[PDB]
């Protein structure tokens, strides 16, 4: 499913995927697992997620036990949208819940969605 917002094209994937498989699946659709750099793009995706009702992988990850989180598509930005204190602490790869808020978890976990953008 393809959506437009701002000057951005989003693709919403519904498939059983680990975070690594979401990286792959987005690329197979000529896109990249999403980076979320401000409150406006976040609010657009919150509406999308709340209408779908289930968690989607996003392109944020850490290799230093959560000291630093980076976007897989290379974007540099200060914006964060964590659910709570604990959510930044629980794992290496990040998803957005059905209310748009971010959580970290094991990259080998399975979710049924990913958000990509071009
Ligand atoms: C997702 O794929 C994994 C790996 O094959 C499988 O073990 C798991 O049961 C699947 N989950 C769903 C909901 O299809």
């Amino acid at each position: 499913n393809t959506l437009e917002y701002g000057n951005r094209t989003y693709k919403i994937i519904n498939a059983n995927m680990t975070w690594y498989a979401a990286i792959k699946t987005c690329l197979m659709h000529k896109a990249q697992l999403v980076s979320i750099t401000d409150q406006y793009h976040q609010s657009f995706l919150t509406v999308v997620l709340n209408r779908l009702g289930y968690a989607h992988w996003i392109g944020l990850f850490t290799t230093d036990n959560g000291l630093n989180f980076d976007w897989s598509d290379g974007t540099k930005s200060s914006f964060t949208f964590w659910k709570d204190e604990e959510s930044s602490l629980l794992g290496d790869c990040v998803f957005a819940d059905s209310n748009g808020r971010w959580h970290s978890t094991a990259c080998e976990s399975f979710l049924q969605g990913a958000i990509c953008h071009v």
